[PDB]
């Protein structure tokens, strides 16, 4: 398309942003049906917006079964989320847009106070260094829809972070104009990669100004992909020797209980036959290393975190069941930045929420690097839709962000769970 200077209102009068914002919203709103307009317009309401952003996160980590239950039930939040997505589809950018994406500290895996606790005004250099260490060159996905605030009135003073980025031409968008804020609305699932962070002061208040690239991770959430495995692992079996195939098939079908436990026991007492199988399974998994960086999922219970298996992030309060904020906060503060050791092979799926694991509260969202020793289990008898990626033994999960959610289990059941963002790391013999 024809080249145009980007949308940029940062160094322009407010009235200019307001005029542009009003026409554009009107223009979008005219493209919308009545139900899409109410769903979209209500996002100017902060309680509604929070709720909808929350729900739009929750449904990515609910089983495909729960989604259907909700469709049947005519779930108004799921419907509103679906109407918002559809509304966004009717509008595509003509040019780049420059502005501020609405990431909070928590969404950049920051749990400590950025600003001084008392005045909520100053950021120390030590704090700056600590945030740089957490965020620089790290990729953080916004699960919900994303706002791009178009001028300095969009800066929320209570938020100690300003994330400035560029949205490329051809992306879907809507524009919302309310009460001195002009913003774009954008799709779920974009990431920011922070590239620099300095301290800026506007109106006596300190912010961490972050310049980031907008990107996107290869992530299938609860849908998984039937194409990714065929594309990348369609000829996998044919690349294995007989002994690699046999050893792997054995692990998948019969040996994994024994092998996992032998490995979890630091190989004591020594078992030469198990040693031989393990050697051959590891050997198989490096025949076709992970070909590109992607997200795979492993739901687990409390055990790897030294917690009861039946540990709940929920509590009885006034009759109903609500989130235990205290438990969430303490779990996040203890585990952000920690490494989870996996002595045995680790099972993983392209699907975030296989329904048999609906009640597993700790949802590892694993960045597997290109080159990672593992394989998508394609064409094996019995694995007919698990969409499994088996990772090599000694795969460490280094946690960079922990995001509480309200997973939907069935018509009558919800559950506070945690999305645990980690990188798969292999300090790796074999
Ligand atoms: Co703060």
């Amino acid at each position: 398309p024809i080249i145009k200077e980007p949308i940029d209102f940062i160094n322009k009068p407010e009235s200019e942003a307001k005029k542009w914002g009003k026409e554009e919203e009107k223009r979008w709103f005219t493209k919308l049906n009545n139900l899409e307009e109410v769903a979209v317009n209500q996002l100017k309401n902060k309680e509604y917006k929070t709720k909808i952003d929350n729900f739009s996160t929750d449904i990515l980590f609910s089983s495909l079964t729960a989604i259907e239950i909700m469709k049947e039930d005519e779930n108004r939040n799921l419907f509103d989320v679906e109407r918002i997505r559809e509304a966004l589809l009717k509008n595509t950018l003509d040019r780049d847009a420059i502005g501020y994406v609405n990431f909070t500290p928590k969404e950049l895996g920051i749990n400590f106070s950025i600003r001084d606790v008392e005045l909520d005004r100053d950021i120390s250099d030590e704090t700056l260094d600590k945030v740089r260490q957490q965020i620089i060159n790290q990729e953080y996905t916004k699960f919900s829809f994303i706002s791009l605030g178009l001028n300095d009135n969009s800066i929320n003073e209570s938020v100690p972070v300003i994330v400035k980025t560029r949205v490329p031409t051809t992306f879907d968008y809507g524009v919302l104009n309310d009460k001195e804020t002009v913003s774009l609305l954008l799709n779920q699932g974009f990431s920011i990669i922070p590239e620099s962070a300095i301290i800026t002061t506007i109106k006596g208040k300190d912010y961490i100004l972050i310049e980031g690239s907008l990107s996107q991770e290869l992530d299938f959430y609860n849908k998984g992909s039937e194409a990714w495995g065929a594309e990348n692992y369609g000829d996998y079996i044919s690349k294995l020797s007989h002994e690699q195939l046999g050893a792997l098939e054995g692990y998948l079908h019969s040996d994994y209980k024994a092998i996992n436990s032998y490995l979890r026991n630091n190989r004591v007492p020594n078992n030469d036959e198990l040693n031989k199988k393990i050697e051959l399974i590891s050997s198989a998994l490096s025949v076709k290393p992970i070909p590109q960086t992607l997200i795979a999922y492993r739901r687990v219970d409390g055990i790897p975190f030294d917690l009861p298996s039946d540990f709940s992030f929920d509590k009885k309060e006034n009759g109903e069941i609500i989130a235990d904020k205290q438990k969430l906060n303490e779990f996040i503060d203890k585990w952000t930045g920690k490494e989870i050791e996996n002595l045995s092979f680790s099972s993983t799926s392209l699907k975030s929420t296989p329904s048999s694991f609906s009640k597993s509260r700790f949802i590892f969202r694993l960045r597997l690097s290109e080159g990672a020793i593992g394989a998508f289990i394609y064409g094996f008898s019995g694995f007919q839709d698990e969409q499994e990626i088996l990772l090599n033994k000694n795969s460490t999960f280094k946690i960079f962000r922990i995001t509480p959610i309200t997973s939907i289990i069935n018509r009558v059941t919800k559950m506070t769970q945690v999305v645990i963002d980690a990188e798969g790391i292999q300090n790796k013999e074999i």
